[PDB]
């Protein structure tokens, strides 16, 4: 199918099982993160890859552990990545549960040398979400990478959900975004949309909005916009353009980039209606207008799951390039796309 920069394996089966993956990009640093979920849900893995223009190719090191990200007697999971452009920072969060009543924890651990090392983990849970804590059954971050504002204090945007108890029934899930307006040092919880909503990621669009895209029981994604920096989603619908698998749907990702024409929005998540398979890759001119999303382009043909999409910077064309991180092959391994907005969309560009 459609003709990319670089197509490869960055995590594969064998000694353990691979899935969850989050790609991160470091801008003054041409390279790439790529972390995933070691499974004998386990611990995490981190790939980190050098990409360099003249050969239009990644290089990736060694696979490696990240070894401060998990807690005694917990189990990790749903790494999210997200980097600060103020301070310089890396933070991954994740969650970790032991090995009805809620027992999930909120963590994130740091990096100031561009993640080959890591801090201590840090547990948020209880100064992160409070009382509400008791409320639910459990919740979860991402997976994938997260997000930091234009606004005043360049605020730091981490997607989530939770598994609200409200009755007789099952718990309803519903996504939200934890804030911090002072760097990752206090968190707050922002609101909650639809019921229903669950594995999402927010992307910020031209005044300035936020754009959450999450997945749903349903047959077509849920997406909700902010205009008070994640605090609050007002408007939120299904996008029949969008199709979702039948089970529960599937994990997809969305990044926003600069308009060659202020941003627009990319997005990646399997294309059957029915299956977990041809993953595709929407585009969406006039975002967030639910109704602008684009047909999607076959990225990748077969199984595919969960992905992760990451704005590179510009590609070796003169159009933006990107970078993509996926399951695939019925979670037998891990593929690394590159490419760019003109071979994706070449009646775009
Ligand atoms: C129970 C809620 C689910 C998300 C909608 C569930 N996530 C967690 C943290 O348990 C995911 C889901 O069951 C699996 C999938 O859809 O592929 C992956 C699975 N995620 C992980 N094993 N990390």
């Amino acid at each position: 199918s459609l003709p990319v920069l670089q197509k490869e394996s960055v995590f594969q089966s064998g000694a353990h099982a691979y899935r969850i993956p989050a790609l991160l990009y470091l801008p003054g640093q041409q390279s790439l993160l790529a972390f995933a979920e070691q499974r004998a849900a386990e611990l995490i893995v981190l790939r980190r890859g050098d990409y360099d223009a003249p050969t239009h190719q990644v290089q990736w090191q060694a696979q490696e552990v990240v070894a401060q990200a998990r807690l005694d007697g917990h189990r990790s999971m749903n790494p999210c990545p997200l980097y600060d452009a103020q301070t310089g920072t890396l933070f991954l969060f994740f969650i970790a549960i032991p090995g009805r009543a809620n027992v999930t924890r909120l963590c994130q651990v740091t990096s100031t040398d561009h993640g080959r090392t890591w801090s201590s983990p840090r547990d948020l849970t209880d100064a992160a979400i409070g009382p509400a804590y008791r409320e639910w059954s459990t919740f979860a971050v991402g997976p994938g990478h997260c997000l930091q504002l234009n606004d005043r204090a360049r605020s730091l945007v981490v997607p989530a959900y939770a598994y609200r108890k409200l009755h007789i029934q099952r718990p309803i899930p519903s996504a939200f975004c934890f804030l911090s307006h002072d760097h990752g040092r206090t968190w707050a919880r922002g609101h909650f949309v639809a019921q229903d909503t669950l594995e999402c990621q927010v992307a910020e669009v031209e005044q300035r909005v936020v754009t959450l895209n999450a997945r749903s029981h349903l047959r077509a994604r849920v997406q909700a916009q902010s205009t008070n920096d994640g605090l609050d989603f007002q408007e939120s619908q299904l996008v029949k353009k969008l199709v979702e698998p039948p089970p529960q749907g599937c994990q997809g990702s969305v990044i926003s980039f600069p308009s060659p024409r202020a941003q627009w929005l990319l997005y990646t998540h399997p294309t059957h209606s029915w299956q977990r398979a041809d993953l595709g890759a929407y585009l969406n001119p006039r975002p967030p207008a639910p109704e602008a999303w684009s047909e999607p382009v076959l990225l990748a043909k077969g199984s595919c799951a969960y992905s992760d999409l990451q704005s590179m910077g510009t590609g070796p064309d003169g159009s933006p390039l990107f970078g993509c991180l996926y399951e695939a092959n019925d979670y037998e391994e891990i593929v690394f796309l590159m490419f760019t907005l003109k071979q994706a969309f070449p009646a775009e560009y």
